[PDB]
DNA sequence: GAACCGGTTC
DNA sequence: GAACCGGTTC
DNA sequence: GAACCGGTTC
DNA sequence: GAACCGGTTC
């Protein structure tokens, strides 16, 4: 509870996370790579997940997102927001979120944004909602509000953001997580990464 | 409920949306495209739509058009009208309707201008009217009151437009959506967007 | 005292208007053309300029900066900011000056932006203050806060803005003037207008 | 008094500063170009200066430094600190000087930091001292306190650091300036802008 | 110190 | 999108 | 900065 | 309807 675990667990109630097509263009404002598990990301701009799932009843559940770093060094470092945006103009005025926050959502005003007392771990959780009438789908629209290049945060070290399923007393029923890389050019970050490991 | 479905769905009582024939001219006023589901219209021209149905009866029903952007960063922004029109003097003064809105119906005055005061999405209700006397046809009058070019609203980011058909509690029946661009020479774009994708 | 004179008018201190050297880069914020004494500059970028005297005073004397349209047509419009300028959040609400006014001056705090109450002509005043001591020229940072190319207030017909150096009654004692463009790419829109006139 | 001139001025003392020889090794910690009269130092690092006079006093003088930016436009924005530094470990609590100011002296115990309450420009005054006897100059020990690179603050906009001998009472003795630039790399950054002039 | 990256401008 | 810049890696 | 688009004029 | 213009994309 202290220490964030990441691996990869779809658990009983099979949990998967997707990616509708995203623009093979350069000028994409968001991308993934299904070879890396990677998500490339531009700062506030809205990307959005679909969470998928075929049994989802429980009561009450949530979903999480809690930023983690994967290098064991700071892991220990809160991941949180770099100080001249969690303080600059452009973004705090806005939202309720924490200034402190790396993670936010934006269709949702059910989001929950915890700071932990005792973890001091921070993440945001929403409500378990069924899609929308008729379809695999059930759109989060997360928004990320610093670069991982930034300095007095990430500082160029990468971070995975897990994503976990809860019941309400916040036992895991599904879990998946992929690495993100929040730069000013994800189309040509996608395209460099995976050139230097082919 | 907070954030818009996009999908086309006839539903149990089929909902079908037709276009009587526009000009293959030049100067039209409006016109559609069939390959593309696209909407070419011009600020402040009636381009009005046939809603048809074989099975017509329920009680008070009512049918929606609600604005949407495609893209997704802007998708948690209200789309409304820019600030020079809303506030200009050609169509303000005249109608009931809110200098916010988007959407407006012509012909009717039973017309409902939702502003919702929770989620803040703008749409225009009309009561469901069976034909008039014989045909399949059942017209309704919009008015596109911006271009979708314009600075402040959409700003070149296209939008399209959804038209739901509801019971008066709020349940969707049938809905129904597509694509629309509002420029200033919609015989030109249309045969343009088509051009390049051909 | 209704509609300004549009003429350059040299002082008994013989008046004089002269702007420095501008980098000539495409990429320079603001360019001037001496051969068709026209100012390119860009919106809310400071554009200074330069006033020369061949005496000083007398005591009390002030410099105002008064656009006017130059087509025949528009010139009993009153100038003002269009509509999207005149509300937004860029610039309305860091600055104390009036949100209508086109020009603004920037590091001046005894600056006077007078709305005639009678002939509603806006134009911004600063007292005249000799230059800086062993200085030729007392720079003004201007602020235009609309484009030529504006929706609503200026609208893309062009103008002149009238300096014109006047004692505390009003009687003018200099002056000088040139028409003015305000557009998002000031070294390329010079270079055009310039290769036009041969 | 409320925009400064940005003018060379030497005095009735012929106010000159100057900088003693800076290894030219790539290794220095800061190193200035007579050629292009700008100097180039690092972060926190002691930086020191020289001002030679032709006549001492009189009474009560002192020596101020206040930076101010090149470019027209971010003249009228207080040059001071980025919010990362501002805030930070490194050089805050150490230091009983305000964190806001970008230049520090150090050594000085009767140094005056000048943020004025009217303007708001900052800058630091020291006592003038004769030099110590039998030498040429008396040497200030300045620290600046953010990057030329650093955003938030100064974001890449070069700075020229103004240095005026000044009576009690304000007026100006004597005047020097010089364009500052404050990277990581201050040999190799010297010697490219060298390498670009010509 | 030379080589690298990743945000910024043209 | 390409070329440049400037702190960081090693 | 060069190339693109989409509203405006002739 | 064709040619021009001028902020925006990349
Ligand atoms: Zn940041
Ligand atoms: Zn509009
Ligand atoms: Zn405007
Ligand atoms: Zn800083």
């Amino acid at each position: 509870e202290f220490i964030p675990s990441n691996t990869d667990y779809p658990g009983p109630h099979h949990f998967e996370v997707t990616f509708q097509q995203s623009s093979t263009a350069k000028s994409a404002t968001w991308t993934y790579s299904p070879l890396l598990k990677k998500l490339y990301c531009q700062i506030a701009k809205t990307c959005p997940i679909q969470i998928k799932v075929s049994t989802p009843p429980p009561p009450g559940t949530a979903i999480r997102a809690m930023p983690v770093y994967k290098k064991a060094e700071h892991v220990t470092d809160v991941v949180k927001r770099c100080p001249n945006h969690e303080l600059g103009r452009d973004f705090n005025e806005g939202q309720s979120a924490p200034a402190s926050h790396l993670i936010r959502v934006e269709g949702n005003n059910l989001s929950q944004y915890v700071d932990d007392p005792v973890t001091g771990r921070q993440s945001v959780v929403v409500p378990y909602e069924p899609p929308q009438v008729g379809t695999e789908f059930t759109t989060i629209l997360y928004n990320f509000m610093c670069n991982s290049s930034c300095v007095g945060g990430m500082n160029r070290r990468p971070i995975l953001i897990i994503i976990t399923l809860e019941m309400r007393d916040g036992q895991v029923l599904g879990r998946r997580s992929f690495e993100g890389r929040i730069c000013a050019c994800p189309g040509r970050d996608r395209k460099a990464d995976e050139d230097h490991y082919r």
